């Protein structure tokens, strides 16, 4: 990544092992649950895109999801090329070439590259661009492995409603229902897939109810 | 988090996998004890709302607790925004913007805006005014799932004192008892949930005794 | 915690994840075993009356002893009041106000004043004199909890002497006996104590004896 | 590893233990699975030869495929003295004599000259050249223990197509498919191996599919 | 610990977590076998008094040995007073008075008196003094537990000789014999303790064998 | 070990509690495999003779190897005062004295002479020179404890061609074979001791054949 020093530089420094391991096991427990796309984004905090790579590429499974993100990535970096065209032909002696889709996915760039861009006055920022197209894959794949629509989480008959809400908002997430959707199904969704004890109880409170009066009302 | 340099100054450190991991498995571990709070605190110390976001959106169950906190935040940020009503129209150039309750919230602030007003002589200390919001959240949840009253805490026949003492402060503390209600419950309700060995020693100690002398009379 | 860095100024740090796992961990594992208070003393090096508390309410178990080690602290509040009253109404504007007993248990006091005061020349050293208080509150407890009298470790038919005597100083020391009285045991009741072969062999060792000779004797 | 300083100089720091034990745990856990590869690339970050022959020596079993690596270290040794003769007879004093490859290898070259050597004004980056070398040599370990052809990877007729993906291109990454072939087998040998209800989907789908719209048809 | 920062400034830093845990874990897992004896002098590295008594008093079980060395520390207290009498009656104002036996040990001193003496050029180093008596104290406590007799350590008629030799420099070690004696035990205690077979291969070698010869011939 | 601060001075710093605990779990694990040695010598980096005896002296078993590692370390420091004899009386007031042997290895020297020595311009590396011996030490302990002979190391008739490769030079390194007889082995005793059927393969691939394609012609 690159971090700060005491003249007051910004400057590279390696990956830490306790960040490499951290990534491998989280994607070892967790796999595409949703959370694991803020623990990425956290994990990569600073990250050049050689150290994004190097995270991406220590991942052993889900070879099919990494397949996916490369796709997702290509789709990214052809739109940057369309967006921001680099001259062709020799680089100005000692001065910094523009970078191209491949060079931000650090495919087509070295680290020396990188840091350059990272750290000019000022800063190309082909990290922070590079995880926003990584985290774009991401949140496909999650979508993609979401087990379970919606629609088919109800309310067990003998299931404690608190229970309920958490498959339900856990559902929502990884299906990546927008917090519009999220804050609104309160008062649709979430009463009519209630079991008919409780949904006599929502019914009952009117509608305004926030999801505490509505798990209050259904404990 | 911001943290001090040697050169003086309050700079951006990213948040640790130490702290990431500490937090993710105080959740799966804890739940919504009441104790979870005060590490929430701890383990957010000179948190950016980016940082504070990051660690709640870390957490993978308790999908209805993380609803019912964006609720809560919305009620805080809606009452922020009615004490601080901020320009409409563009920004001085160069010039610090005013927080919005969602720019406290770091859902429409910029990490860099962040560092700005964290880092402002005087500092606008929206990461300890978000994590404020966030307690009052979290204290909501953790009374939300307190599973006993405190009347139903009553010292059983064969039960030591001081495993029904436990068994009752740690009700009070989920129930959320002010610490006057806790000092007071000493000569009331600790007295009349006592089991009738213990309730007869308790009631001719007399009034004004400490805790430690109730415990030390129905050892 | 207060720590110095490279200008020679003692600053604030956040109380770290390791600290924090620690001392939960050796609660959890040890409850008030007397070595838990040396241990709370060592992880609690450069405290704020902040970090006091945040590792006291990190606690989750054990609310009857949390309960008692507020109404000591209480207590040391109180005389400290009595010792040191403040000046009523307002602040000398930018200036230094003195501390009350509830701002050096950190329930009335900011960080900020805190860190003041903590590193006022010279210290006014809310964390130290706070620490004396909660050590105060958690000797008796370890006192209240010591589950045997001293009068009843007696050195079994088989048991070797130096099991024994390992259970005796281990009771002494919850029991909480003064040095001079551990010192003098050893001609005494660890004499009485001893099975009928052994009090036999230490009572010809004479007066004077070593610990070391009692032992190598009896071995 | 070679590490900047606060005066501006990249300078020799000790290999760390936690970089010790993890290269030898990936190593232990995962032999040698593709992912091991990045990972060693990322441990060994700013390696000097000495640190890289340090982390390979530490290695205790997988003797064939270290001395297959010691065999390839030599082949590029060779390649490097062929296009990189160094003078015979007496190094100038006080200066720095040119790398052999045995000194890039590390096994003829002191710590002090392989410093000298990455901190010249410009680098020679022994360090880097040498980890190229046994990347090279890594790569050929990893295709050597693959266990199975892709003509052998075929969806099974209760196989989730997602599952045979994973199998798929896990197979292509340890057998070395350059990229254009694991981009270009989407619409060929990965429909040609589905079974034949997902063959039939696939089939009609038409070319031009994505692999995200493939997984998509066949879930 | 006593510790140099970057202005060259020997200062005061808290004990580690890691170094607690590490101490209080060797005691639990090794008890008192000779090898705790060089770990604790590490863990100990820089320690001031204050730390060398955290250490010790964080020690849980073990208490007839931890009342031994307090026994050992009084004895070496009363020697060093005899050698180093203080003046009676009062300090020089604002100067360093001189540390008694019951200073060096931390019972009589303060921490900010153990750092003055630590830090006086040139320093008197309370710390090593009292870690010099701890040390004396532990290695009486070592000779007392080592359970076996070298004289009893002898050959079993099918135990390879390794293990053997392994058995008896183990309790020599315990029994704490002078390097002498275990350089001169290989040609006396260790061929006579040795089964039939050994011994006649061993009478055989001659006088003057190395021990790596000895079991080179009994392998 | 002796580490660089910030004014460019190598300064001394305490063996951490990770390097201490690794080295005696790398023991406890791995006993004297031949990967220990490498481990030990990276786990040393920057040793002083004092940091080298914690270190060894840090281990509970195998005393017999321990032993004989001292007979080594003996055998090279007589070797050194042959040719470095050290001037008898007294020493220039203020000024270094010349190490013996004894001071080498850290018997008769102090941490302060090994710092100085160590930080001489130019350096005296008593830390490096000791390592080297106890290197020689450690190297004819593997070899004294390597269980099996290269000739009893033969391919079973169901082995894998890989098994018994990675067998024979696992057998090869701990029995401390030079590189030269493990690049030659593969044309002469590694072919005899494998199973008919790989060894008619091998027979025929004619001489030159890299173990790459040994093992490939075997698989
Ligand atoms: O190296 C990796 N692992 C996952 C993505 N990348 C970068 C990349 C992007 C697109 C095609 C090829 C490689
Ligand atoms: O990102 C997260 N996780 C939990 C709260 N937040 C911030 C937020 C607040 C309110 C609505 C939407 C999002
Ligand atoms: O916050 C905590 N936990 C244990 C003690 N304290 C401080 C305190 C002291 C007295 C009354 C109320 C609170
Ligand atoms: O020391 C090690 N371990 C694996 C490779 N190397 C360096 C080397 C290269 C070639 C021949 C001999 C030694
Ligand atoms: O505090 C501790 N634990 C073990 C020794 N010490 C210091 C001490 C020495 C002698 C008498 C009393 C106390
Ligand atoms: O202290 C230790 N442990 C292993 C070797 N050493 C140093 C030494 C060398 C030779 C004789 C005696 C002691």
């Amino acid at each position: 990544p690159i971090v700060q020093n005491l003249q007051g530089q910004m400057v590279h420094q390696c990956i830490s092992p306790r960040t490499l391991n951290a990534w491998v096991k989280v994607v070892e427990e967790k796999a595409f649950s949703p959370e694991v796309i803020p623990m990425f984004s956290a994990l990569s905090c600073g990250a050049t895109p050689q150290d994004l790579n190097t995270m991406l590429n220590t991942v052993g499974g889900h070879q099919a999801a990494m397949q996916m993100l490369k796709e997702t990535i290509n789709e990214e970096a052809a739109e940057w090329d369309r967006l921001h065209p680099v001259h062709a032909g020799p680089i100005a002696p000692g001065q910094m070439r523009e970078p191209r889709g491949s060079d931000i996915a650090g495919t087509t760039s070295t680290l020396q590259e990188q840091i350059g861009w990272m750290t000019h006055n000022p800063p190309i920022p082909v990290g922070e661009i590079y995880k926003r197209w990584i985290i774009l894959g991401l949140n496909k794949i999650v979508r993609m492995y979401s087990p379970t629509s919606i629609l088919d989480i109800r309310q067990g008959p003998k299931e404690p409603f608190r229970d309920y809400v958490d498959r339900f908002y856990k559902t929502l997430r990884a299906e990546q229902a927008s917090q519009e959707v999220k804050n609104a199904a309160t008062e649709t969704l979430l009463v009519q897939n209630a079991n008919p004890d409780c949904k006599t109880i929502l019914k009952a409170l009117g509608p305004g109810a926030t999801l505490e009066e509505m798990m209050t009302a259904c404990q």
